[PDB]
């Protein structure tokens, strides 16, 4: 058993919290916010050996990210921002960073009770993402 365990499956959105607001932060069009925002996407996480896999599947955009901790890599976000992402580990939480045009972002994904819940914050607007398993 190791690192990720609890992560691990598939889930899917079930509440969603200040989306929009946070979006608006991060620079994202009007046209890809309302679409984006109606979006109920699934999430699966796998891990194999220090692998960690994150799909996100949705009418809207499928995307797929996979990493090692604590080692930086290129990801093409839903939005279609070209971003240089670091993703650790911090007392059980996992951390991820995107930096793109001067400007960041983080993402914190954690498990709480049967949930996954995912905070992403971009400077002052916060928005809570709350998926259940699938
Ligand atoms: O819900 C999540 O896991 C978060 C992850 C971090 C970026 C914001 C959310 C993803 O947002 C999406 C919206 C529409 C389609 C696909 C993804």
């Amino acid at each position: 058993s190791h690192m990720c365990d609890a992560f691990v499956g598939t889930w899917k959105l079930v509440s969603s919290e200040n989306f929009d607001d946070y979006m608006k932060e991060v620079g994202v069009g009007f046209a890809t916010r309302k679409v984006a925002g109606m979006a109920k996407p699934n999430m699966i996480i796998s891990v194999n050996g220090d692998v960690i896999t994150i799909k996100s599947e949705s009418t809207f955009k499928n995307t797929e990210i996979s990493f090692i901790l604590g080692q930086e890599f290129d990801e093409v976000t839903a939005d279609d921002r070209k971003v240089k992402s670091t993703i650790t580990l911090d007392g059980g939480v996992l951390v991820h960073v995107q930096k793109w045009d001067g400007k960041s972002t983080t993402i914190k994904r954690k498990r709480e009770d049967d949930k996954l819940v995912v905070e992403c914050v971009m400077k002052g607007v916060t928005s809570t993402r709350v998926y259940e398993r699938a």
